[PDB]
C-alpha cells in the first residue's frame, strides 16, 4: 500500500541523506512558493503505521492542524516535509523513528521505533 510505495519509491529529503524522511508528491500545488521557517502552516493529514493501520486524521474532526513551521512543535519529519511543500500540494511522507517518536513511541497508537506514514495536504500558510 501507500507506506510500502513510499519506502520503495520515495525521495529522501533529509539533510543527512539517511532515508529518515521519504517523500512522494501526489498532487501538485498551485503556488510556486513554499512556506518559510516560522510561518504558520495549516495542514490536513491522515496518518498510518508502516503496515497501513490508520491512527489519526484531521478530516474526521474536519479540523486543519496548525503549527509554526520548523520550530519543533511537531515531529521532525513534519517540520522537514512540510517545508518542501507548495500551497495546495498533497504529499506522502514515510518517517523513520528518529524523525518521529523514537524508542519511546507514543502508546497506545504508536509503538517504539515505528516508521510512520502521513498523507499531508498543505491547505494554507501565513506569515510568522
Amino acid at each position: 500500500g501507500a507506506p510500502a510505495t513510499v519506502a520503495e519509491q520515495g525521495e529522501d529529503i533529509t539533510s543527512k541523506k539517511d532515508r529518515g524522511v521519504l517523500k512522494i508528491v501526489k498532487r501538485v500545488g498551485n503556488g510556486e512558493e513554499t512556506p518559510m521557517i516560522g510561518d504558520k502552516v495549516y495542514v490536513h493529514y491522515k496518518g498510518k503505521l508502516s503496515n497501513g493501520k490508520k491512527f489519526d486524521s484531521s478530516h474526521d474532526r474536519n479540523e486543519p492542524f496548525v503549527f509554526s513551521l520548523g520550530k519543533g512543535q511537531v515531529i521532525k519529519a513534519w517540520d522537514i516535509g512540510v517545508a518542501t511543500m507548495k500551497k495546495g500540494e498533497i504529499c506522502h511522507l514515510l518517517c523513520k523513528p528518529e524523525y518521529a517518536y523514537g524508542s519511546a513511541g507514543s502508546l497506545p497508537k504508536i509503538p517504539s521505533n515505528a516508521t510512520l506514514f502521513f498523507e499531508i495536504e498543505l491547505l494554507d500558510f501565513k506569515g510568522e
